[PDB]
């Protein structure tokens, strides 16, 4: 440890990403960077032991220190309750954190020149901002056990009126029902971040909704974006020869699929969650994408890997079999977090380190050293041989070597 | 107008699809087929005129006659209300029809061997069955004007305690809120249709949900599928060497993107709606896809194009400008409906005709006569010249001749 990093909130995860997380710290961060590290273990076991209170604490710590880096976590269902002998099916730690912090989640592929895409046309990046607050992650769902009436009601805080809407009358048998909601202020912040991101990149902005189907719910997003565009941002867009356009999600996914890339895609929370996986895989790997939650203040960020804990690879790890799991997304959670840390503190040595590690990661892959997913992009999956890639440790070690070299050359330079 | 078709419900649409619809009847269907045809105009003007009653009437007619073919329709938002001077913002006719009929919507790309895909890997078809009932199409959404409590309650029919849950307490400002629901029986029918489709195609089946997030709501879909699989179709799958698996939707879309295709994808209503467009475009055009609603009765069917009315091309049509818009999906709405009609009536002539029109459509494109979208698939869009594609009228004409030849050559 030499560079003085400052205050960072670290959230430990589960399964294969927890393995990779420790390797990143040991071989990449800790040798070169001293951090005041506020560490919260979001491993499923510690969440169960704390009644998921560690998750709320971690989110409050991020508010305090303005940067956090999160490892992927298990969101348990019934099967996970049985697997770990959990007390309850805990809520997604990502939902909990994003709903405490608010803001927009920006996701973008990590491009290496030698890696063929699955989608032939994307020669420019697609950047998905997605609203981080509300909707399905805050929803209230339940089983309808039998016949009866489901209603949803709104009571203003003065208690002077009540509006009851019929959801469904279940005449025969049961089913499921759910309420969900969003807030105007959170929607307004989301539009601002989306418009500002478009201007920062010089790219057109598209917002996707279902507003033809949900006329009030999605119509509110469409209206808030349009009001804020026509008032504040529309001339700035024209000055850069870019535009803002609302599209139906149906049209939007087809346009993106056939596009060349090079646009900002504003998504509702659920669409951004799902489409970012399609996009990341389309550029060739879920392991090559960045995800940063940018809070409305412009000060606080949470960087993360958007993919999951890679359970299938973890099961092989548990048997001693070789794994090749792409660490790049998890590494970029650290570099994006430290880069923001550096900016807040005007720390040039940290800013240099964060970019250096990003450069090493891409250069290493472009020199032919990669995990199996990326070799599968170059070859076909059925054509890949063991000699074509590196196991998770071998790849981390190669990154470690090249990082030491790159930082050694920087010190020698000038 | 020789072959006797039987009874078919026709639903007329809007904008560019409406133009193509009448061309298909004139140049393709009516010369070779006589039908007992119950026509319902779902064009946005007639729906307004009838206060949407025509949409429910058409759905009731499909229940009666077991087959319908639907042109794409406008679902109005505020901008459409002003455009057409509408009385109300009408609900989607597709939502209305699907929730009356129930069942599963099956969507599959129409493959021409000369058309390159956007997605490198898919050499086998992807069939999305999607639940036709409930969820977002049946939702109750509203604006929250200001601070206050939104709650959701369940009052059982047995007189027992009413159950109340807090949705959100808005502490400052307003927002939006929505209820939505689904029914056990509809989910069970959706499960059975999915398992049977996989066995009939010999392909593995995947169900995608968000059940880690919606634990009760999406958990019910996952539990019902798993229960019906274990007790009913499991041994049949193993005999055919296929399998059923639930995946989270995040994993599923990425798995699908990198696959070679060749599976049935069971989706919830909203996911199937959206993913079907991404899959159709990935095989290279929104114009090449079949969409067939299969009702739980095993009898009734509604065939449609899954895409919209193509407003942008319609606006150019309104200016007298040349357009190239892909009719194939609107045509396959006709062929799929007639094919089902022919199966119900055991009409071997109608069945032959329906297949022939499909073969003609594919063979025409495979010969190099295609609309602009398909030309763009081959050459890339910036490289497409005018000599590479036929305009919408030209393309319909070329299909009409190849059809006339294919049936005359079959007269032998
Ligand atoms: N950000 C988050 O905290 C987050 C997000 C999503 C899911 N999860 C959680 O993760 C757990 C597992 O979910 P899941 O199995 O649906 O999905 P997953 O962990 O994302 O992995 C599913 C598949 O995606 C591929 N993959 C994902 N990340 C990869 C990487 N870094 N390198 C190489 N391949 C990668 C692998 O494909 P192959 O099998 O073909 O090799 C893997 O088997 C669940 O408990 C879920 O709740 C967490
Ligand atoms: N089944 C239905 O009744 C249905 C389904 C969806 C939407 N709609 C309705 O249709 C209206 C417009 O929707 P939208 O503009 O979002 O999408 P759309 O009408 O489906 O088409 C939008 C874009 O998709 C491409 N496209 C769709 N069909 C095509 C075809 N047959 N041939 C060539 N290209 C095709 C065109 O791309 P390019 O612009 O690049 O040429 C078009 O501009 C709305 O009122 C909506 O409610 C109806
Ligand atoms: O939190 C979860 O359960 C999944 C999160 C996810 O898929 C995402 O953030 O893209
Ligand atoms: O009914 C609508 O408004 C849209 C329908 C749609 O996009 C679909 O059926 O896939
Ligand atoms: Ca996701
Ligand atoms: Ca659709």
């Amino acid at each position: 440890k030499k560079i003085s990093g400052g205050s960072v909130v670290e959230m430990q995860g589960d399964e294969m990403t927890r393995i990779i997380w420790e390797l990143i710290k040991e071989k990449l961060i800790f040798p070169y960077v001293e951090l005041d590290l506020h560490s919260y273990d979001l491993g499923i076991e510690n969440r169960d032991a704390t009644n998921d209170q560690v998750t709320k604490d971690a989110a409050e710590a991020i508010k305090k220190h303005n940067v956090g880096v999160k490892c992927a976590t298990i969101t348990p269902d019934e099967k996970r309750v049985e697997e770990f002998k959990l007390k309850q099916m805990w809520k997604s730690p990502n939902g909990t954190i994003r709903n405490i912090l608010g803001g927009t989640v920006f996701r973008e592929a990590i491009i290496c020149k030698n890696i063929p895409r699955l989608v032939s046309g994307w020669v420019k990046p697609i950047i998905i901002g997605h609203h981080a607050y509300g909707d399905q992650y805050r929803a209230t769902d339940f089983v309808v056990p039998g016949p009866g009436k489901v209603e949803i009601t709104y009571t203003p805080s003065d208690g002077t009126q009540k509006v009851t809407y019929l959801v469904h009358n279940f005449e025969e048998g049961g089913g499921v029902a759910m309420g969900m909601y969003n807030q105007d202020k959170s929607i307004e912040d989301f539009a601002h971040s989306s418009f500002q991101m478009a201007l920062s990149k010089g790219w057109p902005l598209y917002l996707s909704t279902k507003n033809t189907i949900l006329k009030k719910y999605d119509g509110r997003f469409k209206d808030i974006f349009q009001e804020i565009y026509d008032k504040q941002y529309k001339s700035q867009f024209e000055a850069q020869k870019i535009w803002y356009e609302h599209r139906l999600i149906d049209d939007m996914v087809a346009q993106a699929m056939k596009s060349e890339g090079g646009f900002i895609w504003a998504c509702k929370n659920y669409d951004g969650d799902v489409q970012s996986d399609s996009v990341a895989q389309g550029y060739g790997s879920l392991g090559m994408m960045t995800s940063v939650l940018v809070c409305p203040d412009g000060k606080t960020v949470e960087a993360e890997a958007a993919h999951g804990t890679v359970t299938r690879h973890y099961r092989m790890y548990q048997k001693g079999q070789e794994t090749s799991t792409n660490p790049i997304a998890s590494i970029f959670a650290w570099t994006r977090g430290l880069a923001h840390r550096a900016k807040l503190d005007n720390n040039k040595e940290l800013a240099f380190f964060a970019n250096a590690l990003e450069e090493v990661s891409i250069e290493t892959i472009e020199a032919g050293f990669m995990t199996k997913d990326l070799a599968a992009c170059i070859k076909g999956l059925p054509n890949v041989q063991r000699s074509d890639y590196l196991n998770t440790f071998e790849f981390m070690d190669k990154l470690g070597e090249n990082l030491k070299i790159k930082l050694a050359q920087a010190k020698l330079s000038l």
